[PDB]
C-alpha cells in the first residue's frame, strides 16, 4: 500500500512461499486460514511448550534484492503469555530470533544452520495492533527490523523457535525509497536510500524539455524515504507557463519574450494574433515593431511630415522652422532629416546633387529641435531643402510617401512693408479690412499675417489671422473697444515688416436725442 518497493509479502506470494524448514514433523507446521473467493493466506506455526531444548528452524526462499540498499523487515505475529497456562519451572518462552545470509547462487537446496546471521531477539509490546483478515477484528502485535548494508546479490531469512507458542501471520520485506515527483518545475527519479541514517543522498534531476535550467536543481534523498530540502529552481522557456505537470505553451493571442515566473501577457494593441507557443505578437500590416524598442510596447504608425514651412534668408545662410507633427504614430522618439536636392535652379524638373560641403551647425540628420539653420550657402542659386521626419519605426517601417518641402532662394533680399491699410465696413460686431501688395515683392507672397492689440488697457497676447487673399474680416469683439491693425507680407524667401497703424474704434448704436 505505501509508497516503497516489497520484496517478499505472504498474501501476495503465487500458491505456496516455498520456504524450507527443518525439521518437518513436529516443527514449523503450514496452519493457513481461509478468508477469500478460493485464494488462501500463508501462515506458519509452532507450539512444543511441553517439549525440553526445542529448537525450530524456518528459511524463506530466495530474494532478489533488485539494487537494494537498507532492508526493513515487517513482521506480524501472535504471542502466547508463559502466565496463561502452567508449565515446567524455566521451560516456556516468550522470544524468538531473527538470522539473515547474504548468497549469491539463485536455487539452493540446503542452507547452513550455523552460517546464519543473528539481526535481533524479537518480543512482545504493551501496545497491540488492530488488523483483520476477514470480517472479524484481530488483534496481532506488529514488530520492524532493520538491516544493512548488503553487497551480495540477494539474501536468506530465518526464524528460530526457542520453545514458545507462536504464529507467523503476516512477514513484509521492503527498503525505503524516495517516489518520482515533480517540485518547482522540475523531474526527480526514483532514488534509493542511503546506507547510514547520518548519510544523505545527492539527487540532481533532469529540467522538462520545454523549460531552461536558470540554477542547478537538487533534492536531498533521506534514510526515511522521502527528500528534505529543494534547492534550485527551473524557470520556463519563453512562450510557455506554469502548470501542474510541464511547462504549458501560451494559448492563441498569448505572448512570452523571457523567462519570468509571471503567465502568459494577451497581445498588445495593434497586434496581430499568433499561433500556439509563440515568443511575441505579431504586428498587423500598416504597423511595425522596431528592433531597439521593447516587446512589452505596442505596435506603432509611421509619421506624418509637418505641413506648415517658415523660411528666413540672408545673404549666404537660411534658417528654417516647423510645426510639430499631426500623426505621432505612438513614439515619443521623433527626429527630423534635412537633405540638400539644389532642384530650385533652372525650370526642368531634373537636378544635380548637393555633392559639396553643406554645413548646418545645429545637427547633421536627426535633430529633435524643430528649427535648423543652414550655412556657407552659394549665391545667385537657387536652393530647395527637404525637411523628412523620422521615427524609432521609420528605419524598418517603408519610407514615408510624402515629406514637406519649400523652394528658396540666395542672393535675393526679404519681402517689403504694405504701403497703407483701409477698413471697409465699421459695426459693433465685426470691421473688414483692405489692403494691397508690398511696393517691392523681391519674391512670390505666399501668405499674410494680421496682428490686433487692444488699447487703453493693458497688453493683451497678439491675435494671430493668416490670410493669403487681400482682404480679411475681425469676429467677436466688445463694443467701443479701439483696435490697431498691423498686416505683414511673408514669402518663403523671407520676413516682412509691418503695416501702416490704423486706430479704429468700434461702432456703437445712437442713443443721443434732439
Amino acid at each position: 500500500p505505501a509508497n516503497e518497493v516489497t520484496l517478499l509479502d505472504s498474501r501476495s506470494v503465487q500458491g505456496e512461499l516455498g520456504w524450507i524448514a527443518s525439521p518437518l514433523e513436529g516443527g514449523w507446521e503450514e496452519v493457513s486460514i481461509m478468508d477469500e473467493k478460493n485464494t488462501p493466506i500463508r501462515t506458519y506455526q509452532v507450539c512444543n511448550v511441553m517439549e525440553p531444548s526445542q529448537n525450530n528452524w524456518l528459511r524463506t526462499d530466495w530474494i532478489t534484492r533488485e539494487g537494494a540498499q537498507r532492508v526493513y523487515i515487517e513482521i506480524k505475529f501472535t504471542l502466547r503469555d508463559c502466565n496463561s497456562l502452567p508449565g515446567v519451572m524455566g521451560t516456556c518462552k516468550e522470544t524468538f530470533n531473527l538470522y539473515y545470509y547474504e548468497s549469491d547462487n539463485d536455487k539452493e537446496r540446503f542452507i547452513r544452520e550455523n552460517q546464519f546471521v543473528k539481526i535481533d531477539t524479537i518480543a512482545a509490546d504493551e501496545s497491540f495492533t488492530q488488523v483483520d483478515i476477514g470480517d472479524r477484528i484481530m488483534k496481532l502485535n506488529t514488530e520492524i527490523r532493520d538491516v544493512g548494508p548488503l553487497s551480495k546479490k540477494g539474501f536468506y531469512l530465518a526464524f528460530q523457535d526457542v520453545g514458545a507458542c507462536i504464529a507467523l501471520v503476516s512477514v513484509r520485506v521492503f527498503y525505503k525509497k524516495c517516489p518520482l515527483t515533480v517540485r518547482n518545475l522540475a523531474q526527480f527519479p526514483d532514488t534509493i536510500t542511503g546506507a547510514d541514517t547520518s548519510s544523505l543522498v545527492e539527487v540532481r534531476g533532469s529540467c522538462v524539455n520545454n523549460s531552461e535550467e536558470k540554477d542547478v536543481p537538487k533534492m536531498y534523498c533521506g534514510a526515511d524515504g522521502e527528500w528534505l530540502v529543494p534547492i534550485g529552481n527551473c524557470l520556463c522557456n519563453a512562450g510557455h507557463e506554469e502548470r501542474s505537470g510541464e511547462c504549458q505553451a501560451c494559448k492563441i493571442g498569448y505572448y512570452k519574450a523571457l523567462s519570468t515566473d509571471a503567465t502568459c501577457a494577451k497581445c498588445p494593441p495593434h497586434s496581430y494574433s499568433v499561433w500556439e507557443g509563440a515568443t511575441s505578437c505579431t504586428c498587423d500590416r500598416g504597423f511595425f515593431r522596431a528592433d531597439n524598442d521593447a516587446a512589452s510596447m505596442p505596435c506603432t504608425r509611421p509619421p506624418s511630415a509637418p505641413l506648415n514651412l517658415i523660411s528666413n534668408v540672408n545673404e549666404t545662410s537660411v534658417n528654417l522652422e516647423w510645426s510639430s507633427p499631426q500623426n505621432t504614430g505612438g513614439r515619443q522618439d521623433i527626429s527630423y532629416n534635412v537633405v540638400c536636392k539644389k532642384c530650385g535652379a533652372g525650370d526642368p524638373s531634373k537636378c544635380r546633387p548637393c555633392g559639396s560641403g553643406v554645413h548646418y551647425t545645429p545637427q547633421q540628420n536627426g535633430l529633435k529641435t524643430t528649427k535648423v539653420s543652414i550655412t556657407d550657402l552659394l549665391a545667385h542659386t537657387n536652393y530647395t531643402f527637404e525637411i523628412w521626419a523620422v521615427n524609432g519605426v521609420s528605419k524598418y517601417n517603408p519610407n514615408p510617401d510624402q515629406s514637406v518641402s519649400v523652394t528658396v532662394t540666395t542672393n535675393q533680399a526679404a519681402p517689403s512693408s504694405i504701403a497703407l491699410v483701409q477698413a471697409k465696413e465699421v459695426t459693433r460686431y465685426s470691421v473688414a479690412l483692405a489692403w494691397l501688395e508690398p511696393d517691392r515683392p523681391n519674391g512670390v507672397i505666399l501668405e499674410y499675417e494680421v496682428k490686433y492689440y487692444e488699447k487703453d488697457q493693458n497688453e493683451r497676447s497678439y491675435r494671430i489671422v493668416r490670410t493669403a487673399a487681400r482682404n480679411t474680416d475681425i469676429k467677436g469683439l466688445n463694443p467701443l473697444t479701439s483696435y490697431v491693425f498691423h498686416v505683414r507680407a511673408r514669402t518663403a524667401a523671407g520676413y516682412g515688416d509691418f503695416s501702416e497703424p490704423l486706430e479704429v474704434t468700434t461702432n456703437t448704436v445712437p442713443s443721443r436725442i434732439i
